[PDB]
């Protein structure tokens, strides 16, 4: 339901590093 990078239906995965 949350994350950063991370899913495939919600919206978040990812985005730095």
């Amino acid at each position: 339901i949350a994350s950063a990078s991370c899913t495939t239906x919600i919206c978040t995965c990812s985005c730095s590093s």
